């Protein structure tokens, strides 16, 4: 009796559990590396650092490119921009130019722009007193912004409307770029009638006309005598000439990428870390100890705080390890014949870093998932360490984030002023967040609600 012909094969149900999980386990039985392929496109996974960090560093420039995929051309104009682009002269200039702007807010310093819209956040969240709500479209203003100011020099007021058609359109990338990560085994968008496209280009094309309207009522403020901001120091290169690489779209996906980045990153890193303290009370009441105990109430947090508050900076590491914003990254694309591990890896092939089973490989981590801001400490608490080499929130490489120290900043400074002036707590209907998370382009969290009182020892301060 013999056996059935086989077409196809894949190792696990599509849409059925989450894809960096589904690829970790598979690691048991064909070990940290293999591969996948789907009619001519060949897709390698690496889950150990070991081979991540030759594919990211040792041999960067080998696996830098990006590979093409529909919804990303939509949202990136066609492969402009940074982040979506393939490894080229236009990239390579952009991400330059966007590194460089960040000097220009290094001491307009980047801490005092931050701290400003995080003391207006605090007060809108104080007229909240004794209610629950949702923190996201609160935060969702701060950072953006912040990264307005960084951009253009400009910042919305309380109530611009503006302010909630993009946070509208963000919502809608979101959803359709990709139905749950990036990495897709069945390209099904191409198998069955769906509007999926259509819906991204509505949400891009309104996106894209708002960020037109911007430029072009910015050519008549520029003046090269300023160069205070990221379009200042896009315009000024443009002037310079290259010209093909600085035309009007290149400039607009760029600033989009940064627009997009610097605010749904930060934004759900917040979110997630309060779900996190909410299902751990003793690290939430030890945060108010150490807070209370080396900034008071004299004065509001800054940088510096950072030597002092080492349990923070340590579950902010935590949440990044746990709930990585991108557990797969963005995938790579190698430019050339290349190798990993001393395996084959031909031109073209796509190269996914499963960051994932890097924060959870049992033979690094002590008890990988659990939330353990001890972890980053020493035993008696009084420095960060690092436990584990196996551990890139931020990438690394050609191709690593380029807003690392602006997340970083954003992220301490607000959970700082936060617990600092606000008790935060499980609301009345004492339901709590499912940390499980929901996997788009970025690893979000079920939205959910938190019960806000201003502090008793902050009250009394005043
Ligand atoms: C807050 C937590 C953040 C995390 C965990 C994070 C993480 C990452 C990761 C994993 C990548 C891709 C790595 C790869 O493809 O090899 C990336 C790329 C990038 N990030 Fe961040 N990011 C964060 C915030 C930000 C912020 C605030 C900005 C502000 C501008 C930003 C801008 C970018 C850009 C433009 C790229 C694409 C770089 C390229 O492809 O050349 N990110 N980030
Ligand atoms: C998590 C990461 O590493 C990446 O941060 C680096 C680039 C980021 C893109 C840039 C373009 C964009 C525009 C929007 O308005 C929706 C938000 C996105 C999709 C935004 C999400 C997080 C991304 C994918």
């Amino acid at each position: 009796l013999l056996s059935l012909p086989l077409v196809g094969s894949l190792p696990f149900l599509p849409r059925h559990g989450h894809m960096h999980n589904n690829f970790f386990k598979l690691q048991k039985k064909y070990g940290p590396i293999y591969s996948v392929r789907m009619g001519t496109k060949t897709t390698v996974i690496v889950g150990h650092h070991q081979l991540a960090k030759e594919v990211l560093i040792k041999k960067g420039k080998d696996f830098s490119g990006r590979p093409q995929m529909a919804t990303l051309d939509i949202l990136s104009n066609n492969r402009k921009g940074i982040a979506f682009a393939d490894s080229g002269a236009h990239w390579q200039l952009h991400r330059r130019l966007a590194m460089a702007t960040f000097a220009l807010f290094k001491d307009q310093k980047l801490e005092k722009i931050i701290c400003q819209e995080i003391s207006t956040l605090c007060d809108m969240l104080a007229t909240h007193n004794g209610q629950s709500i949702d923190i996201s479209f609160p935060v969702f203003v701060a950072v953006t912004n912040v990264i307005s100011l960084i951009c253009f020099n400009t910042s919305y007021k309380n109530g611009d409307p503006e302010l909630n058609v993009i946070q509208n359109y963000n919502e809608g990338i979101i959803d359709n770029l990709s139905k749950d990560s990036l990495v897709d085994l069945v390209p099904w968008l191409k198998i069955f009638p769906n509007k999926t496209l259509e819906k991204l280009k509505s949400h891009v094309k309104i996106r894209n006309d708002l960020l037109n309207k911007i430029l072009e009522n910015y050519k008549e403020k520029f003046r090269s005598d300023s160069i205070t901001n990221m379009l200042d120091t896009l315009m000024q290169a443009k002037m310079n000439s290259d010209s093909e690489l600085l035309s009007d779209n290149h400039i607009l996906t760029t600033i989009g990428d940064i627009f997009g980045a610097g605010v749904e990153t930060t934004t759900s890193v917040v979110k997630w870390t309060l779900a996190f303290l909410l299902h751990n009370p003793q690290v939430k009441k030890k945060l108010y100890e150490e807070i209370d105990q080396n900034v008071g109430f004299s004065r509001t947090p800054t940088i510096s705080d950072r030597n002092r508050l080492l349990l923070l900076e340590a579950t902010i590491r935590e949440v990044l390890r746990l709930r990585p914003v991108a557990p797969m990254l963005i995938p790579h694309k190698a430019n050339v014949d290349s190798s990993i591990g001393e395996f084959a890896v031909d031109k073209g092939t796509e190269v996914i870093i499963n960051l994932w089973a890097l924060h959870h490989n049992e033979k690094e981590w002590h008890q990988p998932d659990q939330f353990m801001p001890e972890r980053f400490l020493n035993p008696a608490g009084t420095q960060l360490i690092s436990p584990s080499v196996s551990y890139l929130p931020f990438g690394a490489g050609p191709r690593s984030c380029i807003g690392e120290i602006l997340a970083r900043q954003e992220l301490f400074l607000i959970m700082a002023w936060l617990l600092q002036r606000f008790d935060l707590e499980v609301p009345d209907d004492g339901q709590l967040p499912s940390l499980e998370g929901i996997p788009k382009v970025v690893f979000l969290i079920d939205s959910f609600k938190v019960k806000i009182k201003v502090r008793q020892a902050w009250r009394e301060a005043q």
